[PDB]
Parts: C-alpha cells; structure tokens; sequence
C-alpha cells in the first residue's frame, strides 16, 4: 500500500491536510463542504490500510483513488461541464487531464474577511474548520501554491488569531499580521508557480542548470558532487508537488531537510538556526537561507574554461556534467549576478564551444568567450542602474504608471487587467530592490522581474492574443526580460474606439479602498494608451491629473449619483478632444 505509507509518514494532521489541498487545487470551484467528505470518506478507507495492508484496495496507486473520489462529483457536468471527460479516461493519463485543467485565474468571488469579532469566535467555537477554510480558500486560488509550504503559512495564520483574539484590541493585533501574510502567500505563489513552469514547459534539464547556479550562489563553500545530489533531490521534490503529488512531494520535501541539516558541516555556515526548530519551520528556513560566505583563495575560471587546452575534449567526454561544473563554478563567485544571468552566460559559454570545437583550432576560436560576457553582464547593470533612478525621483504610483504607458505600448493585444496586475507587480520591484546596494541589486531585481514576466507568461497562454508575447514567452525561458525589454510599440496594432462598455463608472467607486482607486485610475490609463497609441505624450499626464479631479470632486458631490453619469459623458467629450 501506499496511502498507508504517507499516513505514517505525515500523519493524520499532515496527510489530512495535504489531502484537502490536492483536493482544493484540483476541483477549484467545488464548494468547502463536499471537499471535506470526501476528503474524510478518503482518510477513514486509509485508516483500514495501516492494519490491514490489503483491504479494499489499498493495494493501489494514490491517483486511482484520488481520481476516483474526485470522480463521484465531477461527472456532474452542469457543475463542472469539460470534468466529466477526464473522468472517461484511464490510468496513463485520467490524472493528465486534471492536470491540464486547473485554472491560474479561476472565476472565484473576491474573498472579503468579517469583522475582527466574527473571526476571533469563529476561530475559538472550531478550530480546524476554521483552518480547514483558510487552507481551501488559498489552495483553490493558488492551484500551483507550494503544498509542503502552505502548511507553514497555516501554522503561522493560526498563531495570528492564537495571539490577537486575546489582545486589548485585536483589529490592531490581527489587521496587521493579516496583511502581511496576504502579501507573502502571493509571492511564494508566483516563486513556485515559475518552478512548474520551467518544468513542465521546459524540462527537468532547464530546471536543474538554475538549481545548480541557485544552489552553488547559497552555498558556495559546497562541492560539486554535493550541490548535484542536492539538485537531483530538489528537483525531484518539485516534480512531484508540480504533478499533482503532493503526498510524496510533502514527505520528500522533509527527507531532504532531514538531509541538509545532518551534513550542515558540509553544505552551509548558516544553516545552523534553521536546524534546531520544528519541521515545517525547519524547512521554510532552508529554502530562505542567506548565502554562506565565499572560500577565501578561488583560482581563476579561464584557468580551466579558456586556457586549458583539454576544454573541448572533457566537453566531449560528458558536456552536462562540464557545463554543469562551469555553471556552479562561475556562481559560486558571484553572487552579484542574477540567476538568470548566469544561464545565460552559460548557454552563450555552450554555444560557443560547440562551433569552436569543431574548428581547425578550438583554443584558438574559444580563447575569447568571456569578451562576448561583458555585454551580457552590463546590459542588466544598466537596466537597474537607470529604472532605479526613474523609480527614486517618481515614488512607486508615478513609476507603475510609466511601465503601464511603456508595457501597453509593446503589446497592446492584452487585456486591460493583466496588464495592470502585470505593470503594478513590475514597479513593486523599485521599493522591493532599488534601496539594495548594487552587490545585491541585480540578483534582487532581474530575478524578480522572471516571477512577474512568468505570469504574463501563464496568464496569456490562456487567451493568446500576441504574438509578440507567445514569442517572448515560448522562445527561451532565461532570456524572457531581455526579449521584452527589446520589444518597443506595436507598429501593426489598429487602435480600439471609444466604449461606453468599454469602460463604466457607476459611483460604487467612492466606496472602495484608496488602493482600488489608484487601481481604476490606472485601468484607465491603460484603455486610454489602447485607443491612442500613438499621440501620447504629455497630455496623457495632464489628463491624469483631470481624473484625479473628477474623483476627489462627484465624490463630494450631494446629486444623486447622477453626476458620475451626466458628467461621464461630459468627461468624455473632453478626452476625445485631446
């Protein structure tokens, strides 16, 4: 058996857990409740196994059950019409077209939270159902959310409400914590939501070399033999939760950090703290580890990279594990450097032996590579050097409005939304990094930016609408920011016409946060760059400062909510004007 194997493994906590969230991440839009039986029917059938280890069928694989489970409610084709076809299918794939279905923008409701009261008693009257609601809601709206790490931030949300519900005044306590959860839920989210891509588009080879450089950057006291086995083990984890494992994702996940912290010695200085805590803290602590320092006397790369003259024949004998060394090798030294960047090296450095090698002197062709790293390594230098610059004098608002201009402007095909979730995410990067000193810069910066571009990524796979996106995208996975950094304005692109659809306003708008606000100022900007393009300069701003008027003012004004609506259509004689 094999549910009995994880159940001892994880236990009931754990195994009932990650249940919940396979579970939540493949039907999406089923409701808690029905989630939670079956979730239970499955845990009660796994209870029998441990005794007997050949009852029903606790013979089988996880999937057969899992699927079928899953199964007895998916059929229900008027809830879940294109599910039932999965459920048609076999072993080989019936779990593919699972896979193949889950949703990175899933048609769910906004999650608006009670009053501080509500959940303080909600949460002492029940726990786990409390818990058990939390982990459903994110699981289901994060279907590529890092399993092994959603228990952790559930650790966390409950000491929140364990904490706060006995304060002087919980609002103060809670709001706070909430919210800094909600933000790190997001990006751990889009961390690993590049790591299956990168897999899954691109292959366990892809996703190994930036292992490697990853890895060799945190530890680079570590060896080479090490780093690889490490890198093999991690990327198997990865596999597995990125699959639809979770179980097995979960408890290798632990083996590994069970691993690492034996031979501390051996890997990291600084993985010391992370060893002597619980588990689930234990390995969100590894993963966020701070680079060792770097070994004190390191000879020089061109010593055997360039000037050796066996180069090309140890690249014959196994080119992997010879690209493999240079890469770790090259990042263990700089740390500077973005991971990314150091792909890149390394394809340009492939790239070049190949034609080399075959030539009627290697040495010779090859002696120069590391000239052609200079541009490489400047271009994204200057990149930050200069947005950082922009970002310092604009603040964060005045900047994302820029990359809005600039990023609607390159491929005007995409929706208004993505494009505002996508420009606001790329702008966050200036108070994120730009106060780092230029040590720290680049890795912070360039990284971040393949996180953001990754979700474009995902998010226009969906509805391909550009081209210039797909190309981007699809091309190559390490030189995405510098493809879309090249691509300029649209010149084929027919601008939009003036909607009435386009864009409504009804009032509701002086309700909303601040935030929203500036949210709806923004999708403004973007449907405006969409209907011209081209004359745009200045006005666009000027007009800007017009809409901020607007606001501030019907918002203020006693007419029914009338004005928005006559002075609506009086706003928009105005712009057409310019």
């Amino acid at each position: 058996s094999e549910v009995a194997h994880r159940f001892k493994d994880l236990g009931e906590e754990n195994f009932k857990a990650l249940v919940l969230i396979a579970f939540a991440q493949y039907l999406q839009q089923c409701p808690f409740e029905d989630h939670v039986k079956l979730v239970n029917e499955v845990t009660e059938f796994a209870k029998t196994c441990v005794a007997d280890e050949s009852a029903e069928n606790c013979d089988k694989s996880l999937h057969t059950l899992f699927g079928d489970k899953l199964c007895t409610v998916a059929t229900l084709r008027e809830t879940y019409g294109e599910m039932a076809d999965c459920c048609a299918k076999q072993e080989p794939e019936r779990n593919e077209c699972f896979l193949q279905h889950k949703d990175d923008n899933p048609n769910l409701p906004r999650l608006v939270r009670p009053e501080v009261d509500v959940m303080c008693t909600a949460f002492h009257d029940n726990e786990e159902t409390f818990l058990k609601k939390y982990l459903y809601e994110i699981a289901r709206r994060h279907p590529y959310f890092y399993a092994p790490e959603l228990l952790f931030f559930a650790k966390r949300y409950k000491a929140a409400f364990t904490e706060c519900c006995q304060a002087a005044d919980k609002a103060a306590c809670l709001l706070p914590k909430l919210d800094e959860l909600r933000d790190e839920g997001k990006a751990s989210s889009a961390k690993q939501r590049l790591k299956c891509a990168s897999l899954q588009k691109f292959g366990e080879r892809a996703f190994k070399a930036w292992a490697v450089a990853r890895l060799s950057q945190r530890f680079p006291k570590a060896e080479f033999a090490e780093v690889s086995k490490l890198v093999t083990d991690l990327t198997k984890v990865h596999t597995e939760c990125c699959h639809g494992d979770l179980l097995e994702c979960a408890d290798d996940r632990a083996d590994l950090a069970k691993y690492i912290c034996e031979n501390q010695d051996s890997i990291s200085s600084k993985l010391k703290e992370c060893c002597e805590k619980p588990l689930l803290e234990k390995s969100h602590c590894i993963a966020e580890v701070e680079n060792d320092e770097m070994p004190a006397d390191l000879p020089s790369l061109a010593a055997d990279f360039v000037e050796s003259k066996d180069v090309c024949k140890n690249y014959a004998e196994a080119k992997d594990v010879f690209l493999g060394m240079f890469l770790y090798e090259y990042a263990r030294r700089h740390p500077d450097y973005s991971v990314v960047l150091l792909l890149r090296l390394a394809k340009t450095y492939e790239t070049t032996l190949e034609k080399c090698c075959a030539a009627a002197d290697p040495h010779e062709c090859y002696a120069k590579v590391f000239d052609e790293f200079k541009p490489l390594v400047e271009e994204p230098q200057n990149l930050i050097k200069q947005n950082c610059e922009l970002f310092e004098q604009l603040g964060e608002y005045k900047f994302q409005n820029a990359l809005l201009v600039r990023y609607t402007k390159k491929v005007p095909q995409v929706s208004t939304p993505t494009l505002v979730e996508v420009s606001r995410n790329l702008g966050k990067v200036g108070s994120k990094c730009c106060k780092h000193p230029e040590a720290k810069r680049m890795p912070c910066a360039e990284d971040y930016l393949s996180v953001v571009l990754n979700q474009l990524c995902v998010l226009h796979e969906k509805t391909p609408v550009s081209d210039r996106v797909t190309k981007c995208c699809t091309e190559s996975l390490v030189n995405r920011r510098p493809c879309f950094s090249a691509l300029e304005v649209d010149e084929t692109y027919v601008p939009k016409e003036f909607n009435a659809e386009t864009f409504t306003f009804h009032a509701d708008i002086c309700t909303l946060s601040e935030k929203e606000r500036q949210i709806k100022k923004q999708t403004a900007l973007v449907e405006l760059v969409k209907h011209k393009p081209k004359a745009t300069k200045e006005q666009l701003k000027a007009v800007m400062d017009d809409f901020a008027a607007f606001v501030e003012k019907c918002c203020k004004a006693d007419d029914k909510e009338t004005c928005f609506a006559e002075e609506g259509k009086k706003l928009v004689a105005a712009s057409q004007a310019a």
